[PDB]
């Protein structure tokens, strides 16, 4: 159970989660 973009920038759609550490999706 990790974050969302640990191995999947899921912002392009809606796969992210309440743990966006990645830096390639302007989540909020
Ligand atoms: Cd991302
Ligand atoms: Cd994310
Ligand atoms: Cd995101």
């Amino acid at each position: 159970p990790g974050p969302c973009c640990n191995d999947k920038c899921v912002c392009q759609e809606g796969g992210c989660k309440a743990g966006c550490q990645c830096t390639s999706c302007r989540c909020s």
